[PDB]
């Protein structure tokens, strides 16, 4: 949370799960806000700013369930870490095809929706533990 983060994560408690936005994507995200507005008060408690080198890490976001929580992404930060998340996804025995289940703007900025989709998608993170 210094100011060279290149993505910022935001909890969403409706989806029991995680959003992630970058530098690069002016979007409107599921948190309401866009990156440049969480950047300007950027760490909170909610959401941090982070390198999206540490998403495909083993820590990522370890204690409250890793790569699972995550439910949106911008497509871009997808293309960025395809290869390096599509591994990670398996080694954490979510399938390789666990990428498609987490949304992304090609499905909604918004949560109303994105439930929908994580829905018939199946997504994990909506019977896991309470993030919270
Ligand atoms: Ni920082
Ligand atoms: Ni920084």
């Amino acid at each position: 949370s210094c100011g060279c983060f290149e993505a910022i994560m935001a909890i969403l408690p409706e989806c029991n799960g995680i959003m992630i936005t970058t530098r690069d994507h002016a979007g409107m995200t599921p948190s309401g806000m866009t990156f440049s507005t969480l950047a300007g008060m950027i760490q909170t408690p909610g959401f941090m700013g982070i390198g999206r080198t540490y998403i495909v890490s083993k820590k990522f976001i370890s204690a409250d369930g890793g790569i699972a929580r995550i439910v949106w992404m911008p497509k871009s930060l997808k293309d960025f870490l395809h290869d390096e998340f599509v591994r990670r996804s398996v080694e954490e025995g979510l399938g390789e095809d666990f990428i498609d289940k987490i949304a992304d703007e090609t499905i909604g900025t918004t949560v109303d929706e994105i439930l929908p989709y994580l829905e018939e998608k199946g997504h994990p993170a909506l019977t896991m533990d309470p993030i919270m």
